[PDB]
């Protein structure tokens, strides 16, 4: 139906669990904020699996590869999970290229990345080649924004360089404009690097992550899954909850992590239903009283 | 209503003894690098001894007035006063001395991505800055201009800064990307504005064309009848924008940027504040409606 915030308690609980499939996890600000877990999460990760629901997980965060980020989730409690079941923004950004760049020997490229360690691995892992990688550097055939740290007008430079052939792809990891640290500051997103990018190459960039389909359309290659029996759990609104409603999955906004209930509640006044999560909770602990 | 017809002959003549005088953008227009467009400091001649006023508008945010001074004349063009030159960075200086003169005795510093020379520009008119020697005052604005340095570190101060609501958040211009003489591309103001806006969730006071605020700062200097008054510039999208949005009368020059093409685009498009009323295939034409 059209979203209306509800909290998910009770009955309503019950039923939207028991009949549902499965859950798509956000994983920042909802299974953990830094290197404090939310407490519960844990628990109710495991809980899931007793009563046969299946998990996936979903993060914009283009630091960590595959391996590492599943080493992670073992590292603070998460028991039982598999790689298989992660699925960031770095993952689907080298899968698309590995899509879109599959060719004939002769017919490989390289990939120019603006972004971390971890998301050079994650596009090595798929077979692409990269630029600064040691050796012979191929024709650059896309470039990739991701969270990149080390961004500069040096390479922002490069990287319109490479962008002036038109068949050069523009690609990046997700739009997420800025994230929350520890200490309270915050720290530029892809999407902001995305943004002097577009500008300056005046190229439309294809976006992976969320609120992206392409995330999702990732998820159903590798498992089946009925977007109508899954729930999508995020704590942000303009990405994970408009994310679900594109996806025709059933929302749920968990509050210990960026988004609030009355900035919620004001998309709903405002009639953005797109933007208005189906339920919410306080924390997906929350979501263990239906069990 | 623009017609985009070729200035010639008989046309020429009339539209130049009509004006007062005509405001020339630099780049594009008088040189591209190094090289004069040939022809122009005979034309600015010419035009002065007619009785003819000029002034120069320019998004280029390097260089404070003394130095864009030296510049003109350096290339050839003599007799021209300081006052003549209205650069984004002067603008930009200006404004955010009307901004920040509250009456309370208690003024704060600006925080300038830019170089050597927007920053001079800003301390010509009492404007502090943040990283000068001294205490650092409480940050009450942020200045984003054609940053060679632009960083994911300095970035990330910028929107720290900006968290603060009562905080500024100016731009120089917006423009994308600007050509060099060896052919590539640079980013522009517009795409460092763009990661700036997107990462602070903020928008920005631009003062650079096409903004009309550039068209403020030279009326309270000079008396312009915008209907007798010709812009001159070699960019669709923010000189000629600029001049209709000003309601003078605009001539593309094709020394520059902007192609006969793509303004000829704009006019099937119906995008009539994008289209020049005339143009030339170099300024340098402007002399045979004269004497
Ligand atoms: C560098 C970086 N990139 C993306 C994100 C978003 C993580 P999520 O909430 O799981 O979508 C984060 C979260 O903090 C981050 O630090
Ligand atoms: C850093 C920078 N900023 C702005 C411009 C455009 C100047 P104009 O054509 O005089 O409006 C240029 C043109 O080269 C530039 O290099
Ligand atoms: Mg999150
Ligand atoms: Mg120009």
């Amino acid at each position: 139906g059209m979203a209306r915030c509800e909290r998910l308690r009770g009955a309503a609980l019950r039923d939207v669990l028991g009949q549902a499939q499965g859950v798509l996890f956000d994983c920042d600000g909802v299974l953990w904020n830094g290197e404090r877990i939310v407490p519960g999460a844990p628990e109710l990760l495991q809980r899931l699996a007793r009563a046969g629901k299946n998990t996936l997980f979903v993060s914009n965060n283009s630091r960590r590869a595959r391996p590492e980020l599943a080493l992670r989730f073992a590292r603070l409690g998460f028991a039982g999970l598999r790689a298989e079941q992660l699925f960031s923004s770095a993952l689907c950004a080298a899968r698309l290229l590995r899509q879109r760049l599959p060719g004939p020997p002769d017919a490989s490229g390289a990939v120019f990345v603006l972004g971390g360690e971890g998301l050079r691995a994650e596009l090595r892992a798929a077979g692409l080649r990269l630029a600064g990688d040691p050796g012979e550097d191929p024709r650059v055939r896309a470039v990739l924004v991701g969270y990149d740290e080390q961004f500069s007008f040096s390479r922002l430079t490069e990287a319109c360089a490479h962008l002036r052939d038109p068949d050069c792809l523009l690609v990046a990891t997700d739009r997420d404009p800025w994230h929350p640290l520890s200490d309270g500051s915050r720290t530029p997103g892809t999407g902001s690097l995305a943004a002097a990018v577009e500008t300056a190459s005046g190229r439309q960039a294809l976006v992976v992550g969320k609120p992206s389909p392409y995330m999702f359309q990732c998820i159903t290659e590798d498992f089946s899954v009925d977007p109508a029996r899954t729930l999508m759990v995020g704590d942000r609104l303009e990405t994970d909850i408009l994310f679900g409603h594109r996806c025709g999955m059933t929302t749920v906004l968990t509050l210990t992590g960026v988004s609030s209930l009355e900035e919620a509640q004001a998309y709903l006044t405002a009639g953005q239903r797109d933007l208005v999560p189906h339920y919410y909770v306080e924390s997906i602990a929350d979501l263990m009283e239906g069990l």
